[PDB]
């Protein structure tokens, strides 16, 4: 998250790093949501390389241990069928991983609320991003959790042509774009937290930013709407 601050502790306990081995150790790589006790949402990007991943859960500093999380492996991920990595543009980017045990939840760990199918939120409307993600364009990683203040930009103002023009489709929510906050490499597959009624709903998936750079005017942050994929979410876990 570039002009991020940090987030307390238990402010968002449906937030997970997705990591992969490396060597002797693991590395984060992605952020995601959890849904389930056993299922978590994250970006079909995140997983096109044939790794292998695990999920921590009641994460806050990724180098030191908080005495709160879990370690859990991913036994089964279920890509959208349409999605295509040559083609991010084009959607779909969205992937749910199940989980090799069922995490337990307490404080720090909780299921991300999903918004309602359909759900389109007005433009300017309150959202926060999180995540682990580069702190500056061609950065390095935050240690510890971070957030930003990221408001959306409707589908008509983001897919004018001083902002994403056609590479922004329907099936996206675009936020921020302010020159200063934004999502930014490591932050992909992580919640877009938007406060409706009241409750904080996680209405975005991050899927992507400008190749010229993260924080740029008119280049809003991009995320998979998630409300355009509840049927086929509920459809995945009720038979796996
Ligand atoms: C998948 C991608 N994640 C990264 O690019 C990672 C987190 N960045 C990284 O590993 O650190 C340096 C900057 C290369 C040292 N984008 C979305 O999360
Ligand atoms: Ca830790």
């Amino acid at each position: 998250v570039v002009g991020g601050t940090e987030a307390q502790r238990n402010s968002w306990p449906s937030q997970i790093s997705l990591q992969y081995r490396s060597g002797s150790s693991w590395a984060h790589t992605c952020g995601g949501t959890l849904i389930r006790q056993n299922w978590v949402m994250t970006a079909a990007h995140c997983v096109d390389r044939e790794l292998t991943f695990r999920v921590v859960v009641g994460e806050h500093n990724l180098n030191q241990n908080n005495g709160t999380e879990q370690y859990v492996g991913v036994q089964k991920i279920v890509v959208h069928p349409y999605w295509n990595t040559d083609d991010v543009a084009a959607g779909y980017d969205i992937a749910l991983l199940r989980l090799a045990q069922s995490v337990t939840l307490n404080s720090y760990v909780q299921l991300g609320v999903l918004p309602r199918a359909g759900t389109i939120l007005a433009n300017n409307s309150p959202c926060y991003i999180t995540g682990w993600g580069l702190t500056r364009t061609n950065g390095q990683l935050a240690q510890t959790l971070q957030q930003a203040y990221l408001p959306t930009v409707d589908y008509a103002i983001c897919s004018s042509s001083s902002y994403w023009g056609s590479t922004v489709k329907n099936s996206m929510v675009c936020a921020g774009g302010d020159g200063v906050r934004s999502g930014c490499q490591g932050d992909s597959g992580g919640p877009l937290h938007c406060l409706v009624n009241g409750q904080y709903a996680v209405h975005g998936v991050t899927s992507f930013v400008s190749r010229l750079g993260c924080n740029v005017t008119r280049k809003p942050t991009v995320f998979t709407r998630v409300s355009a994929y509840i049927s086929w979410i509920n459809n995945v876990i009720a038979s796996n």
